[PDB]
């Protein structure tokens, strides 16, 4: 996160550390039993780690769940990064309580304007790089469609939306990945892509969450 505040510990409950030897990607946790992340954060011998501030540091709060399945979204397009969502079922079911705590889920979408919360572990400067150890957040709004598909011309799809700021400072970036994008209490963005960080008029592109909840619906009850 380039541009924000460190959240403070264990403010946002639902924010999981994907790690694998060391944090690579954010995620959400939707229920006791399932983190949702992107796609392209897919990979072997994951180790689900919630109730975390300093990744670095055990401080009391965490829990450490390695994952028993993961589910990359059918129609997931790595080229394009399209359906850039994945479910990731944990071997034992999270104790849930107030600092590891779930996101509701959309029942409708969220319209431009709207204020948002994102968050994440992920680089703090947007020219060179600097990894935070404590979890950092970002208010920002959700872009008009048209200023997003007129700052990434044809790579916008109906399953994308941007937020951000059109004149820098303030972003996601690499290492936020796959974490949440909240708005009025709803998980509705996952972090996915874009043009560097918090640079003029490549604001942030996320994973359209609304559009997938029927699919995270039924695949958690079947699985
Ligand atoms: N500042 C927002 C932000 C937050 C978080 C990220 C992390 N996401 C990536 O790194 C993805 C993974 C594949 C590659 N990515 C990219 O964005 C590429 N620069 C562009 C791309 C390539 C193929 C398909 C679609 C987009 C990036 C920007
Ligand atoms: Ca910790």
């Amino acid at each position: 996160i380039v541009g924000g505040y460190t959240c403070g510990a264990n403010t946002v409950p639902y924010q999981v550390s994907l790690n694998s030897g060391y944090h690579f990607c954010g995620g959400s946790l939707i229920n006791s039993q399932w983190v949702v992340s992107a796609a392209h954060c897919y990979k072997s011998g994951i180790q689900v780690r919630l109730g975390e501030d300093n990744i670095n540091v055990v401080e009391g709060n965490e829990q450490f769940i390695s994952a028993s399945k993961s589910i990359v979204h059918p129609s997931y397009n790595s080229n394009t990064l399209n359906n850039d969502i994945m479910l990731i079922k944990l071997k034992s079911a999270a104790s849930l309580n107030s600092r590891v705590a779930s996101i509701s889920l959309p029942t409708s979408c969220a319209s431009a304007g709207t204020q948002c919360l994102i968050s994440g572990w992920g680089n703090t400067k947007s020219s060179g790089t600097s990894y935070p150890d404590v979890l950092k957040c970002l208010k920002a709004p959700i872009l008009s469609d048209s200023s997003c598909k007129s700052a990434y011309p044809g790579q916008i799809t109906s399953n994308m939306f941007c937020a951000g700021y059109l004149e820098g400072g303030k972003d996601s970036c690499q290492g936020d990945s796959g974490g949440p994008v909240v708005c009025s209490g709803k998980l509705q963005g996952i972090v996915s892509w874009g043009s560097g960080c918090a640079q003029k008029n490549k604001p942030g592109v996320y994973t359209k969450v609304c559009n997938y909840v029927s699919w995270i619906k039924q695949t958690i009850a079947s699985n």
